[PDB]
RNA sequence: UCUUGUGACUUAACGUUAGGGGCGAUAAACCAAUCACGCUAUGGCAUAGCUAAGUUUCUGCGAAAUAUAUUUAGGUAUAGCUUAAAAAACUUUAUAGAUAAAA
């Protein structure tokens, strides 16, 4: 934290505390979806959208070294009880936030409700797209592959996202260049448009 | 062994002054076997935060010697001590980008 002004107050005024870094260091500690539980439940009453949207990504962790066998159990406990926080903090989460929430709920094959993803893209449907910008380029893949996952169709939400983004697809790295354009080829109201160009 | 031994002497009988007192060539001396207030009865089973003592058996539980205040310091009061696998809570501090399902 520092007080000294500078060009960006929306990233400066964040406030940091131990705390908070106390909580994330024990769930990326957690070696198992059994010990991730535990941890959860001993800090039910403290948690935030931060904790939130790291733990989703930690399920996506837990379950690579289960190449072989299904979801587990104990997995499907965690995001069912997980889902009751993102409902509860719909309308709290940041651009970032809710991209790396999407892409950790995605991997682990659950689907979420559609009326808690309409909700959860208001993140770029409001403000004329100004959001968009703040999200970095990690963002803007996950936010891509993350909502394409979900089977979540929706004119306004992908016309907007595809005008806003853009301007910066001549300077993103070629990855996530190529991330961008696996999804345009499966929606079919973007084929042969200038987005795609 | 020593002092005085006709004198401010010694002795016998009876009498006078009484304790908030008497008497005293003053030693606080004497006033019925030891007086800086006699003896006896009564108030009176005076008062003692001090010392001593406290009488048959069996079963169960079980301390303290610190703090504060005190005409208080070897007394007493208050607090402390002793008797009388539930619920709830998450604590010894700081951080990432690992998924790829469609001719
Ligand atoms: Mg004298
Ligand atoms: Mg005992
Ligand atoms: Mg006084």
């Amino acid at each position: 934290n520092t007080g000294v002004p500078g060009p960006r107050p929306e990233v400066a005024q964040k406030l940091s505390t131990e705390y908070q870094g106390h909580i994330l260091r024990m769930i990326s500690l957690a070696e198992s979806a059994s010990e991730l539980d535990e941890v959860l439940w001993s800090s039910k009453k403290h948690l935030r959208p931060v904790h939130i949207a790291r733990s989703c990504l930690k399920l996506e962790y837990l379950r690579t070294k289960e190449k072989g066998r299904e979801v587990s159990e104990p997995i499907k406990n965690l995001a069912s009880e997980l889902e009751n926080y993102v409902e509860l903090y719909s309308t709290k989460f940041t651009i970032g936030q809710v991209s790396q929430l999407v892409r950790g709920l995605s991997s682990i094959r659950r689907n979420i409700q559609p009326d808690l993803l309409l909700k959860l893209a208001a993140v770029v449907v409001a403000d004329d797209g100004r959001q968009v910008q703040l999200a970095n380029e990690m963002d803007c893949r996950d936010l891509f592959f993350g909502f394409f996952s979900q089977g979540f169709d929706n004119e306004l939400f992908w016309k907007r996202l595809s005008e806003s983004v853009l301007p910066r697809l001549p300077y993103f790295n070629a990855d996530v260049v190529s991330t961008v354009l696996r999804v345009v080829s499966g929606l079919r109201f973007l084929h042969n448009t200038e987005f795609a160009h």
